[PDB]
């Protein structure tokens, strides 16, 4: 189902908090997954893929490691959302 930036960000934030610990309000399209989120390529792909499918979007598993920011993910999720 189609969710916009803040909607999907909330669901994304909630889930990255499971991986590392960026506050739900701190989750922005400007903070880097690898840097700010302090997440690992595997780590991000694990629970953040669990985050993609929960809104019903389609992105390749490994592709989450390609996005260096949480926001880069979101916009890609926002482009490829169903």
């Amino acid at each position: 189902m189609a969710a916009t930036q803040e909607e999907i960000v909330a669901g994304l934030a909630e889930i990255v908090n499971e991986i590392a610990g960026i506050p739900v309000e701190d989750v922005k399209l400007d903070k880097s997954f690898t840097d700010d989120l302090d997440v690992d390529s595997l780590s991000m792909v694990e629970v953040v893929v669990a985050a993609e499918e929960r809104f019903d979007v389609k992105i390749p598993d490994d592709d989450v490691k390609n996005l260096k920011t949480v926001g880069d993910a979101t916009k890609y999720i926002l482009d490829h959302q169903a």
